């Protein structure tokens, strides 16, 4: 089997993507963020907290005829950014772009923090990394991918994420239209859950290229670029008027200025990710100082190839026995 969604901007700059995902019996469709950095697929419900839920689509079990309470299963959440989720489980069928997995766990949110309530555009995550991650407990839950794999023709997705447009994810094949030359693949380590793989250096602009290794991983789910400080500090080094604000909680620019390019390596490939990709535009509405789309991980502990990063590429999630990533330009 295979399945293919289109995954669309839920607004003017690409902080995040939502795709249609149908749950139950009959199918209710919810727009969820498919995110390759966790591994929990819950969504807003009947069940949320009604102050927490401010526009989202629900999903309401007791409405779905293939819906089972998972007894006494529950999961907990907390994300990079700070926010979190918690509730309990129910399975149920779960199809995404004709792909359809019976017995899906589905984490039903009693809970939710202020940022999901304020974004009223996404009705929950569908979590894309490697089942270890998942919260769900005494009885840790699959992943969509891990449910589906065993049926998949290959057992691989794709993100093709666009830029200030929709994009598709596939699920079991490789669709050879839509990306330019070849893919080039390259080691995963799963030790923390996560699609973590070792790029081989970075160039800002027409700068020669800097080979050094940059482990991080591939995150659908995070908005931006986050990269060594060294690194981020010579890229906005090339920015007239670039500084990092302390205030502003990063690196912002002038929005007057023409961004350079950055450059990662995928082995001995290049991925050049445009100027435009890296504006996140002003810091408030009106301001003539805008938010950087690249920026430093050093008080993260990781770093991570976000959608700054991951739209300028068709990238190739790897599920075989040994997990792999690939990257195509496009």
């Amino acid at each position: 089997s295979t399945g293919s969604a289109t995954t669309t901007p839920i607004d003017s700059l690409d902080d995040a993507y939502i795709t249609p995902v149908q749950i139950g019996t009959p199918a209710q469709t919810l727009n969820l963020d498919f995110d390759t950095g966790s591994s929990d697929l819950w969504v807003f419900s009947s069940e949320t907290t009604a102050s927490e839920v401010d526009g989202q689509t629900i999903y309401t079990p007791s409405k779905s005829t293939t819906a089972k309470l998972l007894s006494g299963a529950t999961w907990s959440i907390s994300y990079g950014d700070g926010s979190s989720s918690s509730g309990d489980v129910y399975t149920d069928t779960v199809s995404v772009g004709g792909l359809t997995v019976t017995g899906q766990a589905v984490e039903s949110a009693k809970k939710v923090s202020s940022s999901f309530t304020e974004d009223s555009t996404i009705d929950g995550l569908l979590g894309l990394a490697f089942s270890t991650l998942n919260t769900v407990s005494p009885t840790q839950q699959k992943t969509f991918f891990d449910n589906a794999k065993a049926s998949l023709d290959s057992p691989v997705f794709t993100a093709d994420l666009g830029y200030h447009a929709p994009g598709t994810y596939n699920f079991g094949f490789i669709d050879t239209t839509a990306y330019t030359g070849s893919i080039t693949y390259t080691a995963v380590s799963t030790k923390q859950g996560f699609w973590e793989w070792t790029s081989t250096g970075y160039a800002v602009g027409s700068g020669t290229f800097k080979s050094t290794s940059i482990d991080g991983i591939a995150d659908t789910g995070t908005t931006l670029l986050y990269l060594p400080a060294t690194v981020v500090s010579a890229y906005w080094a090339q920015v007239s008027g670039a500084k990092s604000s302390s205030s502003v909680g990063g690196y912002v620019f002038p929005c007057s200025a023409t961004l350079p390019s950055f450059t990662f390596g995928v082995g001995s490939a290049r991925i050049v990710i445009p100027g435009d990709y890296i504006d996140f535009g002003p810091i408030s509405t009106g301001s003539s100082s805008c938010f950087g789309g690249i920026q430093s991980s050093a008080g993260i502990g990781i770093n991570i190839f976000g959608d700054v990063a991951l739209k300028a590429a068709f990238v190739v999630f790897n599920g075989a026995t040994t997990p792999t990533l690939g990257f195509a330009s496009k």
